[PDB]
RNA sequence: UUAAGUUAUUAAGGGCGCACGGUGGAUGCCUUGGCACUAGAAGCCGAUGAAGGACGUUACUAACGACGAUAUGCUUUGGG
């Protein structure tokens, strides 16, 4: 997904982080009430959030060198 | 039959020999860990926050290892 992410503009990435965090919140609420049954999604969403943050930090590092 | 005489039999328990069990962890065989050295690098980090820690992180989580709210891991260049 790292190559797909690099196509997004910097404002799309923020919106995507904001949606993945909400999606992860809902899964943790479902797990606690005992009705989830698909526990493999929690790790997937966490890894996507980590990738988005990595690509976002890359651009901010890179532009400061050019500036 | 009566006298006189001699010598037998018991094992409550014990002793010795033998057979068969239990307890215990010596002996033999073994090695995951150690000990003494040789050759070649190197030796000491820190206010750009150290050495050493505390708390946390896995779907289910007590301890040790790994990691730090990007947490039982993220990106990239090579190998396979």
């Amino acid at each position: 997904k790292a190559k797909e992410i690099r196509d997004l503009t910097t404002s799309e990435i923020e919106e995507q982080i904001k949606s993945s965090k909400e999606e992860l919140f809902n899964l943790r609420f479902q797990l606690a009430t005992g009705q989830l049954e698909e526990t493999a999604r929690i790790r997937t969403v966490r890894k996507t959030i980590a990738r988005l943050k990595t690509v976002a930090r890359e651009r901010e590092i890179e532009q400061s060198k050019a500036n």
